C-alpha cells in the first residue's frame, strides 16, 4: 500500500465530469475542477487543464496525468507550508501518507487550519488526535473516508485499507 493506491481507494476514477459530495464539478481522481455551478465553467477549467478540447470526457491516462500533478502539488504544499512541514517531518511513512491524504482532500490551508489535532500529532499523541480530527465538518460530511484516515492517523498501519 502506498498513498497512490490508498487515494485511489479514497477517491475513485470516472472518466466524466461529475458533481462530489459537495456539489462541485469533478473529474478523474478527486481532481476538482471548479467551485462554479456552471457546467460550462468546469468544461472550461478541464480543457484548459488537459490541453485539448474534451467535451467534459478523459482518457484514463490523462486522469493519470491529472492526479499524478495533484499528488506531488500536495507533497509540495506539506513541505513549503510553516505549520505542515514540521509536523510532516516528526512523522512515520504510514501517517505521513495520511496527512498527503487530508491536504490532497481539502487543500494546505485547510488542514493548516486543524491547529490542536497538529500539535496532538507532533507529540504523537495518537488516540486523542483521532478523536479531536473526528470533531470536524470533514468527519461529518464524508465519514467512511474520514474514519479510514483517521484510523491510518491513530493506528500507523495500513489496516483500514486492507
Ligand atoms: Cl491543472
Ligand atoms: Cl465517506
Amino acid at each position: 500500500m502506498n498513498i497512490f493506491e490508498m487515494l485511489r481507494i479514497d477517491e475513485g476514477l470516472r472518466l466524466k465530469i461529475y458533481k462530489d459530495t459537495e456539489g462541485y464539478y469533478t473529474i478523474g481522481i478527486g481532481h476538482l475542477l471548479t467551485k462554479s455551478p456552471s457546467l460550462n465553467a468546469a468544461k472550461s477549467e478541464l480543457d484548459k487543464a488537459i490541453g485539448r478540447n474534451t467535451n467534459g470526457v478523459i482518457t484514463k491516462d490523462e486522469a493519470e496525468k491529472l492526479f499524478n500533478q495533484d499528488v506531488d502539488a500536495a507533497v509540495r504544499g506539506i513541505l513549503r507550508n510553516a505549520k505542515l512541514k514540521p509536523v510532516y517531518d516528526s512523522l512515520d511513512a504510514v501517517r505521513r501518507a495520511a496527512l498527503i491524504n487530508m491536504v490532497f482532500q481539502m487543500g494546505e490551508t485547510g488542514v493548516a487550519g486543524f491547529t490542536n489535532s497538529l500539535r496532538m500529532l507532533q507529540q504523537k499523541r495518537w488516540d486523542e488526535a483521532a478523536v479531536n480530527l473526528a470533531k470536524s465538518r470533514w468527519y461529518n460530511q464524508t465519514p467512511n473516508r474520514a474514519k479510514r484516515v483517521i484510523t491510518t492517523i491513530r493506528t500507523g498501519t495500513w489496516d483500514a485499507y486492507k
